[PDB]
């Protein structure tokens, strides 16, 4: 047959950051419970905190613990359109800003951009979807933390 055109190491190497955020949607559409994670939080600034929190969790699911800068821009992406568009703007702002740092070229190489994006989107969504269990754990603390109320350090549970 004779078909092995390498065509350089990188497929196109120019506009991979938006094309990443498109294949993110390929896995996000497989995981409708992510829109349910946003249905749990009805505040623009708290969605910025969800991006910072779930960003730092997804950081470790992808291996890029450098979320210190990502989360500081992901909060500005989700919060920049906090309550006015939809989970479409939250997910596009999350996937574009998830991509904006990865597209520094540190892990994105214009050939596995879509593969890493699908995995990122499924991992940040799997974190958000499983964090619905830790966001609404107000019932679990009312049995597990109330018995641990013997470690009085500042008030009882959560501070500042």
């Amino acid at each position: 047959s004779g078909a092995t055109s390498q065509a350089a190491s990188q497929s196109a190497s120019s506009s991979y950051s938006s094309a990443f955020a498109q294949a993110a949607s390929s896995a996000l559409a497989t995981s409708s419970a992510i829109s349910r994670a946003f249905a749990s939080v009805s505040s623009a600034s708290a969605a910025s905190s969800l991006a910072y929190n779930i960003g730092l969790s997804a950081a470790r699911s992808l291996g890029i613990a450098s979320d210190t800068a990502l989360a500081g821009a992901l909060a500005q992406a989700v919060g920049g359109v906090g309550a006015g568009a939809s989970a479409s703007a939250y997910a596009n702002a999350i996937a574009r800003a998830a991509g904006q740092f990865l597209a520094t070229q540190g892990v994105l190489n214009a050939g596995n951009a879509s593969a890493l994006a699908g995995s990122f989107a499924r991992a940040l969504s799997a974190s958000a979807e499983s964090q619905s269990f830790a966001q609404s754990q107000a019932y679990q603390q009312a049995s597990a933390f109330q018995q641990a109320a013997a470690q009085s350090a500042a008030q009882s549970a959560s501070r500042a």
